[PDB]
RNA sequence: UCCCGGGUCUUGUACACACCGCCCGUCACACCACGAGAGUUUGUAACACCCGAAGCCGGUGGAGUAACCUUUUAGGAGCUA
């Protein structure tokens, strides 16, 4: 980039994370503070959006919770994500999958590899 | 000729407080049940199409896998995911 923005933002660029592409179903562990403890709550769904932009890149993972679909967007280098692990790998022919925001239950399936 | 009065055989009467009788119909006030009434509201029994959780059966991309066969260190047949 400008090589002065980039030289300051390399301590805040946290790299210990696996590699993936859209069309994959992750399993996030976030660290909420809601409670007597400071518990760790999972989230499981399929990835829609990017992983690029620099030190500001964000992904997007959605699931069908209890009838009503939900989405979550995370900054990739937060201290709030504990770890990321992969369930299954797909083949989607796209880079951003917005067409799963209207498909019902057996049309929102993505094949494996 | 019969009116305020009366006596005889007969007819007709839905009257017998026996004509100063008997009963008929809207209007007025009051109770009571009902049909019509723009709508609104609660229910049952279905048909049409879309979405298909379980669950035996049909098909099993492939990671694993005691029995039986052989090269048995091996593989393999058969299974479940």
């Amino acid at each position: 980039n400008h090589k002065l923005i980039e030289a300051v933002t390399k301590s805040q660029l946290r790299t210990d994370l696996p590699s993936f592409r859209p069309g994959d179903t992750l399993r996030v562990h976030v660290r909420i503070i809601e409670g007597t403890r400071e518990r760790i709550q999972v989230f499981e769904g399929v990835v829609i959006k990017r992983r690029g932009g620099g030190v500001s890149e964000t992904f997007t993972v959605r699931k069908i919770s209890s009838g009503v679909g939900v989405e979550r967007t995370f900054p990739l280098h937060t201290p709030k994500i504990e770890k990321i692990e992969v369930k299954r790998r797909g083949k989607v022919r796209r880079a951003k999958l917005y067409y799963l925001r209207s498909l019902r239950g057996k049309a929102a399936r993505i094949q494996e590899i």
